[PDB]
DNA sequence: ATCTACGCGTAGATATATCTACGTTTAACAGTGGCCTTATTAAATGACTTCTCCATGATCTAC
């Protein structure tokens, strides 16, 4: 995630200093649960972020 | 793993939103005619206390 979604996703930051982190910073564990597999806007970020990255 | 900070789920309190709809009979009448019983009978029979129980004085008779 912090590896190539991150970047994607966390538009202004240091990838390198990205990749020493934990979860939760981008992804908003606060939230979390299995409602990231609905309709919330982290989900359509991280969703175009994956259908950019595999075409 | 543990301490500490913070964002969120949630429950309670509150203001709001709910499209059709309207017009819902105006008129004139609410029987005009004639009758509102014609006959006849207005009981026919017999019965209308039934009975005692009397009041008073002269006379007979027993003690």
């Amino acid at each position: 995630v912090m590896g190539e979604i991150a970047p994607l996703i966390l538009k202004d930051e240091d990838k390198s200093e990205l990749l020493s982190k934990n979860l939760s910073h981008l992804l908003g564990n606060s939230d979390a649960k299995p409602a990231i597999n609905g309709m919330r806007e982290m989900t359509e970020k991280l969703v175009t972020v994956l259908e950019e990255l595999t075409m």
